[PDB]
């Protein structure tokens, strides 16, 4: 069996971020990372290609030119994984073994759960922001937008970034204005979930746009099928079961339905709902103590984001030092997270929170308002941010920095 | 390769309930059941069967002795479905083809995601009644029990029949009433949910119990740990991330974590949490319209019972046969679902809702006080109609019954 002393499952942000750190750990020959696609995404940038103020081709990077200098790509798809013999499966046909093993393998995008998705995005109209393939599309839809119904959708499930389905809503608003046809729109937000966000302080700051900016919001109200051809939706009601409702269009964003991946779904390293089983503080596994989570895939009680991972790398990368010297984890993950929510092309409400879903901010200012510096932050210095020090393993997330403040 | 008219997968409460149905349809010959297991048990009386009120070796009998008389039963494990083939894949390597396909495949206990299980079962004082292999060790640690927490416990999934855990501790309770040791037993309902139960007029009914007969409900807290050589219990506070609580136990059930069966968890049938996706009124698949779904293994948002399998079975029967006639499906599955909640060795609250969440209740009188007729009918008149009449394709539900009481 091909062996190395630690094995990373997934070559995006998790992935690559606790290859470099443990790079410098066990020295780079000791890495591999398990990556079947050729390309890198920084992802937040999607939302901002969707609404035209950004280029899709910058948002990604050639998988090879990130992978830490000297760690080895292995170039495949995790197939199976049996931690009771430290070894996965590829679809190469290869075994490979590992003395410590980090899960990072992210979300599952599901769009063919939506009857009549993913070859209805062939048609006019109708885009998504989590998709290379949609992004643009979600795009073309907002410039083309003529007059009548912008439907803007949040799935029956969880989800990466919860913010980015109304971050486009609020931009498309913004671009009716700007370009004139603000009056020819109806704006319409069907969220399968019961409250416009999950931490009070910015849910109560984006009602208030909500209110200002005539958006309506249908809460409990699931996308289960488009008719792209004829710029129909179907939505059920999640409180009248049965009950459904047909809708016409001029521009539809789908937020598909997500869930784990599936090679995770059915392994011995998922909990009963096929997230990786991980202690809460410390992205140890509860039943395979060399093996860790990190990111999308995990079932860490917290928003799925890459401000999140950033905030797990800086403790998975003690714990698994910890671990490593056969002693007790100490430093414990505190549910951090963030979410730049984009109320138009010059605003940005940062959300920041932890596990009990109250405000945890960086900066001395109330971050519940729409700024300008938010957004440059967002749309401008994370992505330097990211491909230059995340991606070496040197940001673990701001509470240096918010503790740097409040002194 | 072997093709069938209408194929079932699955031979459990649903599975057989449709195979009986079809065969008057499409002909016994033309009809064909997927089903592993050489036994058939009715699983409603492992709750008395916890509790020492009625005998294991009754609950089952061969699964031969229920497939209906024609019917092909093939022994193997449904391993792969292609709905865009129509076929799907076993464990002995065969391709099997359908006209139409039924999907009741159940839903599966996931006890290993609880560390410490269930290996934890060698050891005495822990149980659960939702596993042949269990349900006994929940009686032997009732009987054994002699002085500590006697702990009761419900996941962070869902689950099938959702009040037979609470079921056993109130049988619980009243055995340790009449056995002189109540006194010795501090009695803990510890449940990952918010509510003792999502109707409101039960719950009231079942809330009343609970102050009355001194027993103690923790809400959000939800069991990850079972360390059985040490009697000890692991929780996670559910409301605090990170939070934990470590207690003794003299007894301990367990109703373990569940999920889609793992064959569907990946498969193009399933919805994205894995769940079989159909039709929420007429049981129809969304995206594939020559397949069906019923039971615990769809996504039909109601309690996952053998009565709602039954009320089920009906509409699907309907849906089936007006779209082999070239029509549309018309009649609509309302949600029907009932709970007999055995609140003690004599007595059971008769819960009835439908799709809201509202009482629906067959009887003229009101379900929600404790009823002896209520017992006799779910320890002794259930079984006897779910083997006679259910499993051969003449129960629906109660509707019809309901109408002419009223
Ligand atoms: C439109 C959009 C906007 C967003 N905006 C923000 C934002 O403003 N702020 C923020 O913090 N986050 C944001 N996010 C979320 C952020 O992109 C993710 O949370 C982050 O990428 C999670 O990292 P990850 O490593 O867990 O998953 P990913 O970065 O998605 O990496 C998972 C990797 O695993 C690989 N993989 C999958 N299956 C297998 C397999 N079987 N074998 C091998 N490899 C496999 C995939 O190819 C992929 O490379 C946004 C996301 C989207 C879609
Ligand atoms: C302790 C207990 C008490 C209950 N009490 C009540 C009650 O009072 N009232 C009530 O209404 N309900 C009650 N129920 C619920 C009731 O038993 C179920 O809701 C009912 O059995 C659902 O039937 P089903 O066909 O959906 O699944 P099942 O009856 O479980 O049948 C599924 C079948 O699929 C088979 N199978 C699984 N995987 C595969 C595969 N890969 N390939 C092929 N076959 C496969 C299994 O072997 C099984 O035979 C109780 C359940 C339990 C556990
Ligand atoms: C349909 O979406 C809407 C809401 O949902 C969040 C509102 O609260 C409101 C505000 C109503 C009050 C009484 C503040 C409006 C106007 C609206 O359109
Ligand atoms: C790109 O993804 C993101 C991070 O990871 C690099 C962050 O650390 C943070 C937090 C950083 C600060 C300065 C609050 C945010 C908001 C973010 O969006
Ligand atoms: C065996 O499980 C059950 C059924 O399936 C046969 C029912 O139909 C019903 C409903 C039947 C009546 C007479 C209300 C109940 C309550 C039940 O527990
Ligand atoms: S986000
Ligand atoms: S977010
Ligand atoms: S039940
Ligand atoms: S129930």
């Amino acid at each position: 069996m091909n062996h190395y002393e630690v094995l990373v499952l997934g070559g995006g942000s998790g992935g690559i971020t606790m290859a470099a750190r443990m790079k410098r750990k066990v020295g780079a020959e000791n890495v591999a990372i398990v990556e079947p696609s050729e390309r890198h995404f920084y992802q937040p940038i999607w939302t901002l290609v969707g609404a035209g103020a950004k280029q899709l081709s910058s948002s990604g990077r050639p998988t090879a030119s990130v992978i830490p200098s000297g760690v080895e790509w292995i170039k495949a798809r995790v197939t199976e994984l049996n931690p009771d013999k430290n070894c996965i499966h590829t679809d190469d046909d290869e075994k490979i073994s590992y003395r410590y093993l980090i899960i990072a393998l992210g979300i599952q995008l599901d769009y063919e759960k939506i009857k009549g998705l993913p070859e209805g995005f062939a048609h006019p109209k109708i885009g998504s922001n989590y998709s290379v393939k949609t992004v643009e599309k979600t795009w073309k839809a907002l410039q083309d937008f003529k007059e009548g119904n912008a439907i803007f959708t949040f799935p029956n499930t969880p989800v990466k970034c919860a913010g980015a389905p109304q971050k486009i809503m609020y931009l498309s608003e913004a671009y009716f204005r700007k370009t004139g046809k603000r009056s020819k729109a109806n704006i319409i937000f069907n969220t399968s979930l019961g409250a416009i966000f999950g931490v009070k302080k910015y849910a109560d700051a984006l009602q208030e746009i909500i209110q200002e900016r005539n958006l309506t919001v249908n809460y409990k109200k699931n996308l289960i099928e488009v008719r792209a051809d004829k710029q129909e939706a179907v939505f059920e009601n999640l409180d009248k079961p049965g009950e459904t409702q047909v809708i016409s269009y001029e521009m539809l964003h789908v937020t598909p339905p997500m869930s784990p991946p599936d090679v995770l779904k059915t392994s011995p390293v998922a909990d009963a709902a096929g997230w990786v089983d991980v202690d809460k503080e410390t992205l140890q596994h509860r039943r395979y103590p060399n093996v860790f989570g990190i990111g999308d895939c995990t079932n860490l009680p917290t928003s799925k984001t890459a401000a999140a991972v950033a905030a797990q790398s800086g403790i998975l990368d003690r714990t698994i030092s910890v671990i490593m010297k056969n002693q007790t984890p100490t430093k414990k993950y505190d549910g951090y997270t963030s979410c730049p929510l984009v109320t138009g092309y010059n605003r940005v409400i940062l959300a920041e929170f932890d596990y009990k879903a109250e405000p945890l901010e960086t900066f001395p200012f109330d971050q519940s308002k729409e700024r300008l510096s938010m957004y440059l932050m967002k749309a401008d210095l994370m992505p330097f941010l990211y491909w230059n020090m995340m991606l070496r393993g040197y940001w673990g997330g701001p509470a240096f920095l918010r503790k740097l403040f409040h002194l």
